[PDB]
Formats: C-alpha cells, sequence, structure tokens
C-alpha cells in the first residue's frame, strides 16, 4: 500500500533516502497487535483513531488529555493519516499530567500496570509500549521498565532532548528496553537530541505533524516524535510475523539505514528506523 504526500517521517521510513513523500507499508498494517501509549493520555474521540483508540488507566482526576502530546504521540503510532501501523489497537495509560509532568513513582505504577494489564487484552501479534517522557537518571524508573521489557511488551523510549549522553537519563539508560533517538528531514541528528552508546536506534523527531487535542493537528519536534514512530513500527513488524516482542529492537536495528545520518557523534550508532518494504 501506498499513503501519498504522506508527513515526512511516515515517507522517511519506507525509504532509503531522504526528501521522499510516499509512505509504503504493508496493507496488514499493525492489526492484531496492540500499543500501549503511557502518556498524557490520548484523545479516543479523535476521528483519526477511527474507535481504535481507548483510555485504559489514569492516575489523575480524569483520564482526557488535557495537553495534547501524548495525542500527538498516539497519532505517530497508529492514527489514520499520521500513523506508522495504521490498523494497531490504542490504549492509553495516563501517568503525565495536563502540564505534561509526572512523578516517578506514579510512571513506574503505569509501566507495571501495562505488564499486568496486556494479560486481560486480546493482541495475537504482540504488545508494544511507548514511552515519550524522561528525567534524570533513576535506577527504580530503569527497573520498572526492564520489567516491563521482561514481562513481553515491546518498550519503545525517548532518549531525551538535552543534547547529552542518555547514560544520565532515566528510562532512557536502561540498556534492555529500545532506547529511540530523534532525526530530521535533512537526516542529520536532531540538534536537541540525547546521543551516546545506550541509544538503539535513531526515527524521524523534528517536525512531525499529528493529531492534537480538540480534534486538531500540530508539528511538534522531540526524541518523543520519534519514539513512536519505532513503537509504531515495530506492532507492524510484530503483526507481519518477521519479530517478536522480545527481539524487536534488535531486529530493526539489524534492518535499518546504516550509515545515513549526519552529526552522529563517535560511539553512537548511526541507525535510521527502516520498514524495508518492497512491494
Ligand atoms: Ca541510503
Ligand atoms: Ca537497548
Amino acid at each position: 500500500a501506498a499513503q501519498t504526500n504522506a508527513p515526512w517521517g511516515l515517507a522517511r521510513i519506507s525509504s532509503t533516502s531522504p526528501g521522499t513523500s510516499t509512505y509504503y507499508y504493508d496493507e496488514s498494517a499493525g492489526q492484531g497487535s496492540c500499543v500501549y501509549v503511557i502518556d498524557t493520555g490520548i484523545e479516543a474521540s479523535h476521528p483519526e483513531f477511527e474507535g481504535r483508540a481507548q483510555m485504559v488507566k489514569t492516575y489523575y482526576y480524569s483520564s482526557r488529555d488535557g495537553n495534547g502530546h501524548g495525542t500527538h504521540c498516539a497519532g505517530t503510532v497508529g492514527s489514520r493519516t499520521y500513523g506508522v501501523a495504521k490498523k494497531t489497537q490504542l490504549f492509553g495509560v495516563k501517568v503525565l499530567d495536563d502540564n505534561g509532568s509526572g512523578q516517578y513513582s506514579t510512571i513506574i505504577a503505569g509501566m507495571d500496570f501495562v505488564a499486568s494489564d496486556k494479560n486481560n487484552r486480546n493482541c495475537p501479534k504482540g504488545v508494544v509500549a511507548s514511552l515519550s517522557l524522561g528525567g534524570g537518571y533513576s535506577s527504580s524508573v530503569n527497573s520498572a521498565a526492564a520489567r516491563l521489557q521482561s514481562s513481553g511488551v515491546m518498550v519503545a523510549v525517548a532518549a531525551g532532548n538535552n543534547n547529552a549522553d542518555a547514560r544520565n537519563y532515566s528510562p532512557a539508560s536502561e540498556p534492555s528496553v529500545c532506547t529511540v533517538g530523534a532525526s530530521d528531514r535533512y537526516d542529520r541528528r536532531s540538534s536537541f537530541s540525547n546521543y551516546g552508546s545506550v541509544l538503539d536506534i535513531f526515527g524521524p523527531g523534528t517536525s512531525i505533524l499529528s493529531t492534537w487535542i480538540g480534534g486538531s493537528t500540530r508539528s511538534i519536534s522531540g526524541t518523543s516524535m520519534a519514539t513512536p514512530h519505532v513503537a509504531g513500527l515495530a506492532a507492524y513488524l510484530m503483526t507481519l510475523g518477521k519479530t517478536t516482542a522480545a527481539s524487536a529492537c534488535r531486529y530493526i536495528a539489524d534492518t535499518a539505514n546504516k550509515g545515513d545520518l549526519s552529526n552522529i557523534p563517535f560511539g553512537t550508532v548511526n541507525l535510521l528506523a527502516y520498514n524495508n518494504y518492497q512491494a
């Protein structure tokens, strides 16, 4: 299948070279798999979700996304127009407040929640967890990320936006999960993107068009926008039966576009997420 005039990040992921505008993907599009978006919530009623999104847990007074960040991330994962895995099932876990902040204890609880909750859901092709959040190093936050990964969920986390070594940031520094860096439309490392040896792959993160609260759309940047491109790609590959939750990160790194990125510091991988679609 082909999505003509797709957002640059979608075209990039199904292309070997930058500058294309069609997103080519397998029509299965992630159906059968499930992606948990652990953020500010998701506006499930947004028409781009087609009834495929649902709030499953909140840690605040309401489960609605009063921020927009989570709705944005969920759109990149699987909205009709801005999503990587167009037929996936989206579940929202609200661990961040409407200002986009949350505490470590609530973020850890959200992760333990998903590890248990996936057992009452029908996700025959696999379960993915998308975490476009992070903070200063915390061993308990890293540990919650590792438990989720070991429970059988593909965990993808943002590298962080401090233009620094991701080793001092959490969930990012957890070596068992998939740490995602951001890139721009010219194949340059996003200027704000963290880097370092803990990163596993890079995804499109500069000026990413996606859904927003109030039934709208908005273009924003961050390693937070790169994370969902790889969570969505993992869900698509798992439903294709190419990989599993436990090895999806490694399979993505193995099949990525290698050496295409510029501004990659010595010691950071130069791997760009790629679906390897051939019609
Ligand atoms: Ca190339
Ligand atoms: Ca890793």
